């Protein structure tokens, strides 16, 4: 009755938050897909740098 | 020479978790937004099956 309710209301809202732990999983990968990429960035640009002030004097 | 070089260095590293910072932001605006979703589907869904079963029979 009450506890019919409360298993339905429990069942649903655990399959919403299957649904959304995929997505947050997704977008977490992608997330630190784009990091990297920046991470690399940064790393290039620093031996850009230091190759670039090797080459002066 | 290195106070610079080590000034230059924080704000690029403070500029990546910045950028960093927002693109989680843009990530939690569009969960949320898919949420929002996921939750008026439920509640319609819930509408109709109320509708389907609890007024036909």
């Amino acid at each position: 009755g009450s506890a019919r309710e409360r298993d339905t209301s429990r069942r649903l809202l655990a399959e919403k938050e299957r649904e959304m732990a995929e997505m947050r999983a997704r977008m977490q990968q992608q997330l630190d897909e784009y990091q990297e990429l920046l991470d690399i960035k940064l790393a290039l640009d620093m031996e850009i740098h230091a190759y670039r002030k090797l080459l002066e004097g």
